[PDB]
């Protein structure tokens, strides 16, 4: 496969402006999901979850497709949870028909964590919805009861390296775990509807004490009512991952600019952009605006 990125005929900066300021109006009003957590966490683990299919060797998989949209990855027991992200979503692609769904399910992601004080994210545009049976097969997303070894070699299948695998790992500050939706439960820190560099600071320094939750699954509690998932714990196991995960947490500076190349690096995988495509989009926040 080749993917190549088609700009929604007509379409300039502006009109994508238009689309994140209405993704962003909805996250200000609908502020009491998830007992007030927000939906911002739940797109952006969208966002990254219609990425991570992505397979290198075969240019499979991957944000451009759209494919979420079909019936087999709607419905993979990875994206358990999800729909709440597709419902919120929904309502925008009915008010903005001509964008793409890969289009629109990246930008989700990237409007999230701006509106969240994050770092700006630059965004192409271009992915073009491709068919049912493009759909990826179910069983491409990582599992979270596995070591170090185990994330270095799931994230070499979309050729991420390690800083670039801590960087987005620190996205696990935002939202919780739910018990429903994976079989794990718990918040990662005080903050987490605020992007900051928490999850390197609490992984540091928490007591962690190893427990078996209500789904008789493992998970790293603390006294302070956090959890973190065996494959975050991981990253202070690894000697690699540890000197990493301490940079980030002696400076939030740093880990914005990572964090911001390496997600827009996963949201791109498996695109082409022929250089007469329009440069990466940089979105003002509805603050700047005045909004
Ligand atoms: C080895 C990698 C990863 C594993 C095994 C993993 C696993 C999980 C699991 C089990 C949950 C809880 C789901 C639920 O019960 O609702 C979760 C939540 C979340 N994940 Fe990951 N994750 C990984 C990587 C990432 C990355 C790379 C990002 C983002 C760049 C990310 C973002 C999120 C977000 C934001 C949440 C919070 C969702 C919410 O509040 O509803 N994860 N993750
Ligand atoms: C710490 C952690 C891992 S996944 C998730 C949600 N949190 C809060």
């Amino acid at each position: 496969l080749v993917h190549v990125a088609s700009v929604e005929k007509g379409r300039s900066y502006e009109d994508f402006q238009k689309v994140y300021n209405a993704i962003a109006l909805k996250l200000r009003e609908d502020d009491e999901y998830d007992n007030y957590i927000g939906y911002g966490p739940v797109l952006v683990r969208l966002a990254w979850h219609i990425s991570g299919t992505w397979d290198k060797h075969d240019n499979t998989g991957g944000s451009y497709g759209g494919t979420y949209r079909f019936k087999k990855e709607f419905n993979d027991p990875s994206n358990a949870g999800l729909q709440n992200g597709f419902k919120f979503l929904e309502p925008i692609h009915k008010e903005f028909p001509w964008i793409s769904s890969g289009d629109l399910f990246s930008l989700g992601g990237v409007t999230a964590v701006q509106e969240m004080q994050g770092p700006k994210i630059p965004w192409r545009c271009g992915r073009v919805d491709t068919p049912e049976d493009t759909t990826p097969d179910n069983g491409r997303l990582p599992d979270a009861d596995k070591d170090a070894g185990y994330v270095r070699t799931f994230f070499q299948r979309l050729n991420m390296n390690d800083r670039e695998v801590v960087a987005l790992m620190g996205a696990h500050a935002l939202g919780k775990t739910h018990l429903k939706n994976s079989g794990y439960e718990g918040p990662g820190g005080a903050a987490n509807n605020v992007f900051t560099n928490e999850f390197y600071l609490n992984l540091l320094n928490e007591d962690w004490k190893l427990e078996k939750n209500d789904a008789n699954n493992e998970q790293w509690d603390s006294k302070s009512g956090y959890m973190m998932l065996p494959t975050d714990y991981s990253l202070i196991q690894d000697p690699k991952y540890l000197s990493i995960v301490k940079e980030y947490a002696n400076d939030q500076d740093k880990f914005f600019k990572d964090f911001s190349k390496a997600f827009e690096k996963l949201l791109e995988d498996g695109i082409t952009f022929p250089k007469d495509a329009p440069s990466p989009f940089i979105f003002k926040t509805l603050e700047e605006q005045g909004l």
